[PDB]
């Protein structure tokens, strides 16, 4: 489950990203 916790980590920074993204702009 180490790849699937990497999957969703890497998913996880992505809706981060969005999410500082989104509520800079």
């Amino acid at each position: 489950m180490d790849v699937f916790m990497k999957g969703l980590s890497k998913a996880k920074e992505g809706v981060v990203a969005a999410a500082e993204k989104t509520k800079q702009g």
